[PDB]
Parts: C-alpha cells; sequence; structure tokens
C-alpha cells in the first residue's frame, strides 16, 4: 500500500492519554520516535498531573502497532500502515483478574508529519488496595505475543491475548486483553490473514526527570503462522 510509504524512515511520536481509574483523573504525555523498517520505537511518558495512580506497565498496551516490522513476505498483510494517513481506532477491553476492568479507546493517526495515538481509558471497578491502585506492581514487563485475525464485517482486525505482571509478592497479575481496530477513513485497507506480532519491550528511568515518567524501548516484528 500507499500508507507504507509514510513510515519509510524515522516518525516523530505523540501519544496522549486521558485517564480515569475509580475516579482518579490522570493524564500522560509520551514523545518519541518510530523507525518502522526495524521494527523499533523509543518513547519517554511523562505523567503530566502528578504521580500516576495506577502502575506504568498496567499502561504500556494502551500507550502504535503501525511501527511493527513486516517482513518483505508479509507486507500485504499491514492492516495498521494500509489505514495512514488516514489512521484507525483502537478499541480494548483489559479485564485484570480479580480486580477492574480498563476499557479504552483511541485514534491512530498522522497528524502533519507526526504519527499521533490520542487515547480516552476508564477504569472500573478496582480495589482501593489491590494490586492495580495499590501500586504492588513491579516496574518491568512481560511481552507476550498478539494473535491478529480479520474482521471483514468492520473492514478491520481484532486480537485478545493476556499480559502477566510481576507482583512485588512474587505473585503474578493477570490483565486479560481484547482488542478491535476499525479505519477511520472510506479508502481500502489490507484485511490480513491471521499473524502473530512479537514484542521486546525495555522499561527504564531517566535519573534527571523528577516528574512521574516511563522510558520505553521496543522492537516489534510480524511473523505468520
Amino acid at each position: 500500500s500507499k500508507g507504507e510509504e509514510l513510515f519509510t524512515g524515522v516518525v516523530p511520536i505523540l501519544v496522549e492519554l486521558d485517564g480515569d481509574v475509580n475516579g482518579h483523573k490522570f493524564s500522560v504525555r509520551g514523545e518519541g520516535e518510530g523507525d518502522a523498517t526495524n521494527g523499533k520505537l523509543t518513547l519517554k511518558f511523562i505523567s503530566t498531573t502528578g504521580k500516576l495512580p495506577v502502575p506504568w506497565p498496567t499502561l504500556v498496551t494502551t500507550l502504535v502497532q503501525s511501527f511493527s516490522r513486516y517482513p518483505d513476505h508479509m507486507k500485504r498483510h499491514d492492516f495498521f500502515k494500509s489505514a495512514m494517513p488516514e489512521g484507525y481506532v483502537q478499541e480494548r477491553t483489559i479485564s485484570f483478574k480479580d480486580d477492574g476492568t480498563y476499557k479504552t479507546r483511541a485514534e491512530v493517526k498522522f497528524e502533519g508529519d507526526t504519527l499521533v495515538n490520542r487515547i480516552e481509558l476508564k477504569g472500573i471497578d478496582f480495589k482501593e488496595d489491590g494490586n492495580i491502585l495499590g501500586h504492588k506492581l513491579e516496574y518491568n514487563f512481560n511481552d507476550h505475543q498478539v494473535y491478529i485475525t480479520a474482521d471483514k464485517q468492520k473492514n478491520g482486525i481484532k486480537a485478545n491475548f493476556k499480559i502477566r505482571h510481576n507482583v512485588e509478592d512474587g505473585s503474578v497479575q493477570l490483565a486479560d486483553h481484547y482488542q478491535q481496530n476499525t479505519p477511520i477513513g472510506d479508502g481500502p485497507v489490507l484485511l490480513p490473514d491471521n499473524h502473530y506480532l512479537f514484542t521486546t519491550s525495555t522499561l527504564s528511568k531517566d535519573p534527571n526527570e523528577k516528574r512521574d515518567h516511563m522510558v520505553l524501548l521496543e522492537f516489534v516484528t510480524a511473523a505468520g503462522i
């Protein structure tokens, strides 16, 4: 496709998240860049509202699969780039086992030269001293592969996958993800055969940054079944 051409080199990224979890209002702003040729993303995220009311790792999947590296032989299966520049809506439900649920809706699209991911998140039925609102989760991330399938009736894709978060306990906190993506424009998009995205994420901190923040480096590739 022709949306593929927009990801040729290094593309600046802006992420904006407005969140509300059990009534805690918070906002995240992220800036960085993506290099889809090599499936590399680098971003620094800031909590602009003060200390984050949920653990950073629970937000990683919400905070741009258009930067996945699709091998040459799977280009026909890259829905995410094919929807650009007009973009796509990405919606999820994230169910934290024995705790609350995030519902998210995001628009991913070009604004000028910048790939923007603008997100709204609402969390309900969290335990005020559970693993999430009680900040019991380690600052790290366990990636898991994502099985992408076509949803031809919505002209888009869907996926469902589980993420495991480490608890400072040593226990594990499951986050069950359900995902739907739908194009924003009317043009044609690529509906893919079933395939996976594999991700390697690294969370770090900036020693000079005093705001609550997350530095994130990710490498992502597509792989056929």
